[PDB]
């Protein structure tokens, strides 16, 4: 078991992100 999971270096968008930052 070795997650090599970054999820920040693929996956940072911004969609619904910045939004629910928002609070849309």
């Amino acid at each position: 078991k070795k997650l090599k999971l970054a999820p920040a270096k693929l996956a940072l968008l911004w969609k619904a992100l910045a939004l629910k930052l928002k609070k849309a």
